[PDB]
């Protein structure tokens, strides 16, 4: 309990290159802690290093130091004794199969746990430079020791490597070697990519059906027709500094657009709630199967409440400035000094609100992180789907917030075709440099680290001149998985290519993520998680989110209702002048006209052209009506229809996700028939 | 395992009239055993055989039993039961029951007359179950439905009027019917640990949870209460109502016939008494009351879930389940497909009944059209028409749930299930599942589908000619039929619930079924059967319901479910404790089903109360023509103010009829009447069309639908979120047991 002693067998060797044993070969290497003692706070950390050294061997743990052969820096080998592992194993509940007898990566976790109990605080305190397992060897070549397997070049070779792109994921191999929250992330990646296959054909379906369907929308064919579409004047979206335009430039948005919006991309974004809500489901199913195959369970006021809403506030009033600051903005490298700007800001709330608990920490930062990248990300989705366009009034008396004046109408194309657009970027340019960066940063850390040339280096060392996986390694990983997939369901009423684009991405994911953790960085302790954590209660939000934002979507900024409404009640002869029903002259009898006859409240359209009557996008009376500029009985039911077929589809969809939560069973029936088994006998 | 031994110590002795033990006193009666076997074809030989078979088992299991002649018929034979202390100790360990111990709660053995009776009750009766007598035969539950043992039952302390004459036996059931379980205790408090040792976990629970009810059911009734005297009080500035009550503006207001033939044009002022209390039922203290309503749902499912967790931990009511035995009927008959067609042809009779109620509705609204026209050829006809089909309905609903129980219980029986559990659940879908059609199908109706679907005056909707509704609108016919449904349920059910149990009873007697011992006092009771409580959880989550799905109607609902179940609490328990034979002590530490069943219905009720507001309230089309019709490009007045409303809203009709007949010139010589909805006025353009007035209105709605759904949906998602469902005593004394263990 006192510094009576060093650490005992300090003797330099670094002659054999894999030696993952002890000098003597007898036990093999736990971990390994790096500190640089050599050379009042020297003394002061000599004498609290060698204090705890004392107390880890007398605690009966074996360790032995050896200087680095490239000086000043020394590593202790740490290997725990049969004993200590067959007491600690006692203590904390392990399930061995009874019928080297450890694997490793459970050895290394059990040792992590007693350096625990008697070591984080010290690495923080400057006294250890590190503390760290070791991987079997190199990642492309074999371990020199026959009798210690190189798991890790076999994981590499046909894992990790892009060559081994297409093979199915060795999960109980990479669960063993990396731990059960490695695995259980990796299992979650390849399910996710499953069903991402599965959505992304059923909307490759959709989406060719309106490709086949590409002359038969008539719309399409009156804007790119040379007189209907052509004598048609839209007016300037801008004061003094747009033109009056022809919907003539605007058929190759109209051609997009009918693929893009159609009764198939409706179809397509039911079926998304179906199988958003299927997706939930065998989740939890594959996650109670994986909790029975890897036994991922174990087990181990009012000034207060102030504090609480204290702390809440600040975190509103932070999340209001970055949804100013995009907003503004309508980039990537202020992105990513933008989250360690939100992981600082975020770690400032969260030590006000400290419970201590590890747990809670994480959940709490998780929560706050979660918004700041949510905000960020979807700001300008949900500005363009909702906020743009939707509060203009009309040519006559635009909206002047402020001084700030005449906040943007749509674009020529449509507000539809600009938030796919803005959607295909963020999937595929965005995610596609995320991945980019996220190979080559390591690589480059370790390419300068090597570099500053800090021949043949032991294991320790080599494991040591590598990037170590700080704090909340995997969170990363999962928020950005978790954006994505809120980018797949939240708007995916918009294209239906959305499943493909994050299948090809998570094909891609899998093996950046795999070949950088397996190579790039510094093995991590294995850990235990028996789900996602926070992130599940997050997937279930943006489910519920989903419905609410896809039926908003369909109905507000899609066309797709008015179309319909126009065919079934403004071709009849009260509203149209066709015997049946049809979609012809739907431009001609859904633009409002405008003569130009502005308030005084400057008239720019007299400087921009010398015309008299313009047609804009909105559903106002014609002027010459008793009530000119104001709303007419078409615009009121299209709100209604809109309206309508939210509250429909919201109910519709919502009951169809109850009643297959309902009557898809929690657990599979293989797994209840394997517990039941197991208990019957054991 | 054989039949060597029976009936040990048979003795006959009746002369302590109150004694719960035995003849010699040493020992208590755990239970009663009731048969008969000294008097054909055999079958008295084969079922002497069975029972001497299975009473050999059970005293080869340890039991102590002492069986009497009946003092009054001589082939009924009573048999009391008693367990020895090992053998109470042994069936303990077998199943861990939590008891005091030095008071920290711990398992089957502590360190601490220990056996309280209940206790006793349900040891024994699992050791009934247990034991075997045959093939391989179970137990008593076998014999029991065999017809072998007539009964087998606990008893009680004593006389329930009546002090017990012995001493040392204490009398809870008297202090039960003395301080509670009777009208002159009717607003005392319950002494709800007293009557969990009395009569079990699940009674315990149950009351518990409908005292709760009652608490919560205070709050909403107080709240309920103040916005209603906003309305009453704001009655003299219901601007709306005084212009249809004056006769210089009302008067003039004639509205077109609602039937075809035999209907005259009448005015609006016979609607006039009507509209001053339909101000108070449709205004905005209502709207606040509705809001705080789909607040207190959630709020009351929360803060029970938070003392549903207090009794957990303070009763223990998490004890091992061990593995459920089967139901005899189950095993008398013992492939899995065929299992399945019978349930699916079950659910297919399930819904053949539902349909059948559904028929039922459909013939009340053809007596409505049918008694409209006598109604007004002999206080308005329509509201006369209303109050009486409303009657009708509750009393059809009343007769066929009777019948209803009958046949599903037979269905039940039909089709199989396993477990006395499943059974249950079973049961208690089908149950609800008509019970919900056939309470609130009227209702419904009303609300959203009476007079949604008319037409206009020319071209009605033939099914023929669909009810047409007030111009106030169907909230006033809502609430008349909401209230009498509820308080004739409620009374008739009562009446019920006393009457039945007791004449049951009373008849018992004057079948001469005078000193006579417990046993023989308990037999001749009512038994409550296997089911249990079962109803009266129904009957609760039917007035919740009530109270909850048709808030936005009136807010004196939740004052009404107050008194109903002050009295509820008083008759379920004088009933239980008096008419009824002592229940054999279960666990349960929920309600069961129940709480899922209130959890959507909780979720319903949203969309229930936006929908009434919305459709069958005019309160949105008065907001609407308040905010966005006195205005000059649609009204004349130069501020928003609500006057011009009626003459605004009711739409005129010129007599221009389709002959698809023109029933009006005959009935009437008038040239234009008005009618209640928002079509174009003759003349226009697009005349008998709808209008924008109307499509701003279906807007309106929508939207108020809309936001109303998404706010209160957010509000109780961040309720529950905040409010933890387990309480910090209550944890905070989880901690302390776990330190102490
Ligand atoms: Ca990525
Ligand atoms: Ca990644
Ligand atoms: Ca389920
Ligand atoms: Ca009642
Ligand atoms: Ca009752
Ligand atoms: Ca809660």
């Amino acid at each position: 309990n006192q510094q009576d002693f060093r650490t005992p067998e300090f003797e330099e060797f670094n002659g054999k290159p894999d030696s993952l044993f002890f000098t003597d070969g007898q036990r093999r290497i736990d971990f390994i802690l790096v500190y640089e003692d050599e050379s009042g706070t020297n003394e002061k950390q000599k004498r609290k290093r060698q204090a705890y050294e004392s107390n880890l061997i007398c605690h009966g743990l074996q360790l032995e130091a050896t200087r680095s052969v490239s000086d000043k820096l020394v590593f202790v080998k740490v290997h725990a004794p049969w004993e200590v592992l067959c007491t600690y194993a006692e203590i904390m509940h392990i399930k061995l199969p009874l019928k080297s007898f450890f694997n490793p990566a459970t050895r290394s976790r059990i040792v992590y746990f007693i350096l625990s109990r008697v070591i984080n605080r010290l690495v923080s305190s400057g006294i250890y430079k590190a503390a760290f397992p070791l991987h079997d060897c190199r990642f492309n070549y074999e371990s020199e020791d026959i009798s210690c397997p190189s798991e890790r070049y076999l994981l590499y070779r046909e894992w990790a490597h892009p060559r081994s792109i297409y093979k199915k994921q060795p999960l109980d191999l990479i669960r063993k070697y990396y731990g059960e929250k490695i695995g259980i992330y990796f299992a979650w990646l390849g399910y996710y990519t499953q069903m991402l296959l599965l959505a992304a054909v059923v909307g490759v379906a959709c989406f060719l059906y309106g490709y086949l369907d590409q002359d038969n929308c008539t719309w399409s064919k009156e804007v790119c027709d040379p007189d209907i579409g052509g004598q048609i004047l839209m007016c300037p979206q801008c004061d003094r500094l747009c033109p009056f335009w022809r919907l003539n430039i605007t058929c190759e948005s109209s051609k997009k657009l009918c693929i893009f919006d159609s009764f198939g991309t409706l179809i397509f974004a039911v079926f998304m709630g179906v199988w958003v809500t299927l997706f939930l489901e065998f989740w939890k199913r594959r996650q109670a199967e994986l909790e029975y195959e890897w036994d991922t369970v174990e087990l181990q006021t009012c000034g207060k409440c102030i504090r609480v809403t204290l702390c809440a506030s600040a975190v509103f009033f932070w999340i209001l400035l970055i949804i100013a600051s995009v907003i503004g903005i309508i980039s990537f490298i202020i992105i990513m000094i933008l989250n360690t700007i939100y992981e600082k800001v975020a770690i400032m709330i969260t030590n006000f609100e400290l419970p201590r608990t590890q747990t809670d920490y994480e959940n709490s930062l998780t929560m706050k992180m979660f918004l700041f990248q949510f905000v960020a990300y979807y700001s300008s989705c949900f500005y363009i789907a909702f906020f743009k366009g939707k509060f203009v009034g009309y040519p006559g008396d635009p909206v002047y917030l402020l001084g700030k004046y005449r906040s943007e109408e749509c674009d020529p194309g449509g507000c539809l075709l600009e938030l796919t657009t803005q959607l295909t970027i963020i999937m595929g340019g965005k995610a596609i440099w995320n991945n980019i960066q996220e190979v080559l940063l390591p690589w480059v850390m370790n390419l300068i680290g090597r570099y500053k040339r800090v021949k043949i280096t032991p294991r320790w060392e080599q494991d040591y001149h590598l990037q170590p996986m700080g704090k909340l390694g995997l969170f990363y990983e999962y928020l950005e998985m978790i954006i994505q997939f809120g980018f797949v369901t939240l708007f995916v009423a918009s294209f239906p290519l959305a499943p493909l684009l994050a299948l090809v991405n998570n094909i891609l994911e899998i093996r950046v993520d795999a070949w950088k953790l397996t190579t790039q960085f510094r093995r991590m302790v294995p850990e235990k998680a028996q789900d996602i954590g926070a992130w599940q209660p997050i997937m279930q939000g943006i489910a519920i989110l989903a419905v609410v934002t896809n039926a908003m979507i369909i109905a507000f900024t899609s066309d797709m209702i008015p179309r319909l409404v126009y065919y079934w009640s403004f071709s009849i002869p009260p509203y149209g002048d066709h015997t049946y029903y049809t979609m012809d002259g739907y431009i001609n009898n859904t633009l409002s006209v405008f003569n130009i006859t502005d308030f005084k409240n400057e008239n720019p359209y007299i400087g921009l052209g010398n015309y008299t009557l313009c047609r804009y996008r909105d559903f106002r009376n014609p002027p010459g009506h008793p009530q000119e500029y104001k709303h007419n009985i078409y615009y009121w039911h299209v709100i209604a229809a809109k309206l309508a077929f939210i509250i429909v589809m919201e109910h519709i969809i919502y009951s169809v996700k109850f009643f297959i939560s309902y009557a898809i069973p929690d657990v599979s029936k293989i797994t209840k028939s394997k517990i039941k088994r197991e208990k019957y006998l054991t």
